């Protein structure tokens, strides 16, 4: 994918925004800013130019369920690529953001390789 694609990488925990964002500048992607919750998220969004989400479930003031859900109803955005990326492991939870519409789903703990493959399945299936 263009290495100048802009992520927002949504978590309440700063060492897992971290954790992704390095991940990111590994594969080689520089272009990438942090939102704290769902609400965070969605002013960085309207803000413009973001082209990938990564994203948490359980964050406060909105969660990445209804945060996913949001994206995917607004006109300007209903086809922006988000990858959950949670502790959420229930087959229940994965159908959920599923049916929501997720790119893609990774389960905390996860490996350096998974994030990789599930974000290059993700750019595949685009066509990025
Ligand atoms: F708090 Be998250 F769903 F890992
Ligand atoms: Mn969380």
């Amino acid at each position: 994918a263009d290495k100048e694609l802009k992520f927002l990488v949504v978590d309440d925990e700063s060492t897992m925004r971290r954790i992704v964002r390095n991940l990111l500048k590994e594969l080689g992607f520089n272009n990438v800013e942090e939102a704290e919750d769902g609400v965070d998220a969605l002013n960085k969004l309207q803000a413009g130019g973001y082209g990938f989400v990564i994203s948490d479930w359980n964050m406060p003031n909105m969660d990445g369920l209804e945060l996913l859900k949001t994206i995917r109803a607004d006109g300007a955005m209903s086809a922006l690529p988000v990858l959950m990326v949670t502790a959420r492991a229930k087959k229940e939870n994965i159908i959920a953001a599923a049916q929501a519409g997720a790119s893609g789903y990774v389960v905390k703990p996860f490996t350096a390789a998974t994030l990789e493959e599930k974000l290059n399945k993700i750019f595949e299936k685009l066509g990025m």
